């Protein structure tokens, strides 16, 4: 009659308004049929090419484009109406400021939890036609860098860039993954893989959780900055693909939409299992001083203990308890709400490996181009 409206309402959007259709049957209208004809038409490896010559956003795109991708991508890099500079910079400023708990929580947090996504984890797992899976799983797990980079919107940044080959390489997916039995067979009816429900339940792993995660630790994070960081995700869903309809226009909407549609949502998968392995595997294989028991601990710390049970952490009793006594401390120390805290010493070592960390996922996608999959 009159109390919870449905969590895809356009009411709650960005867009505000609207017909009311479910997401679960929408994918990348605009996107996918260019796509298709791409690979279809065998200039995925020139077009690959030709695309790793445009990486700034201010600049022109390379010529000698097919037609029909380069109408695709001149009108895909234009930001929305909506758009507004000052919240981009401060949101880039205030992700900088925070930048040891915003990339530890990507890296680790949404990272991790992806691998309790069964849609993602399936997808990332049997998709074919790009780099291998230990490849794979690593640049999953820095989504949220490029989104969070300090100069994402500026003319001399890359997020237009990125989010618009991102873009077109799930249109490919969409046209690649059906033709891939294991895919087709463990996709519970779902046609087409990244519906924009899908690409929703992944932006909330990512911006909800993470502001969620930073406020519980005590992080300050004032009202502008809250709403600063929101906008740079909210522009960056669009920037994506995501229909303005289907973003949520406050952290209202978006924090009772996450618990709606990420939560429940949330399942051990084999393919996630093997996921999880891997990127355990490769942070603890980085230059940074995170052991296994470490990540562990931080991990379930940082997901909780039945989401950490999901994933198959292992149990770490003595440092969870220790982080979740002394990390709000050391987050108040350097929020310089408080003198010099007498923490075991353990609680210094992990800051210092999740700083080192964090700089290693900065400097590792640096420069790393986006390739079209084709086959
Ligand atoms: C906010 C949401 C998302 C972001 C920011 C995102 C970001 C990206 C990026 C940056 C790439 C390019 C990887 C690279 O080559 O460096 C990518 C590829 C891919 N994405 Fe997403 N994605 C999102 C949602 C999804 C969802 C919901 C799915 C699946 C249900 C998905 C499945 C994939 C697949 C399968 C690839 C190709 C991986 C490969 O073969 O290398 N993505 N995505």
């Amino acid at each position: 009659l009159a109390r919870p409206l449905w969590t895809w309402s356009p009411s709650a959007s960005v867009a505000g308004t609207g017909v009311g259709v479910d997401p679960e049957y929408v994918w990348d209208e605009e996107a996918d049929p260019v796509l298709a004809a791409v690979i279809d038409r065998g200039e995925v490896p020139a077009v690959n090419a030709l695309l790793k010559q445009w990486t700034r956003n201010d600049q022109a795109l390379p010529g000698g484009l097919p037609g029909d991708l380069r109408e695709f991508m001149e009108h895909a890099r234009r930001m929305p109406s909506w758009a507004d500079k000052a919240a981009l910079d401060r949101g880039a400023q205030f992700s900088k400021t925070k930048g040891i708990y915003v990339g530890a929580l990507y890296g680790l947090g949404s990272g991790l939890m992806s691998t309790a996504i069964p849609r993602e984890s399936r997808a990332v797992y049997y998709s074919k036609g790009g780099a291998d899976m230990k490849d794979r799983i690593a640049k999953t797990a820095r989504l949220g860098y490029d989104i969070g980079d300090l100069d994402a919107y500026l003319p001399h940044g890359s997020m237009i860039v990125t989010a618009v080959k991102t873009r077109m390489v799930h249109a490919a997916v969409r046209h690649l993954l059906p033709q891939s039995p294991a895919w087709s067979q463990t996709s519970g009816g779902q046609k087409i893989p990244i519906s924009q429900a899908d690409i929703m339940v992944t932006w909330h792993s990512l911006a909800t959780f993470v502001m969620r995660k930073m406020k519980q630790w005590g992080v300050r994070v004032n009202t502008a900055d809250a709403e600063a960081y929101l906008h740079v995700w909210q522009v960056s869903a669009h920037m994506l693909g995501v229909s303005d309809e289907y973003i949520p226009a406050t952290w209202d909407a978006a924090n009772a939409q996450s618990k709606q549609v990420l939560d429940p949502i949330l399942a051990h998968t084999p393919e996630g299992e093997a996921l999880t392995e891997v990127l355990l595997g490769i942070v603890a294989e980085l230059d940074a001083g995170l052991t296994r028991p470490l990540i562990g601990a931080f991990s379930r710390y940082t997901l909780g203990g039945e989401v950490g049970d999901m994933i198959g952490l292992a149990k770490q009793p003595v440092l969870e308890r220790l982080i979740a006594t002394a990390w709000p401390l050391l987050v108040a120390f350097r929020e310089g709400l408080i003198p010099l805290p007498a923490v075991p010493a353990v609680l210094w070592t992990l800051e210092e490996a999740l700083r080192k960390f964090v700089l290693l996922f900065l400097s590792e996608g640096r420069r790393i181009a986006i390739d079209i999959p084709d086959v």
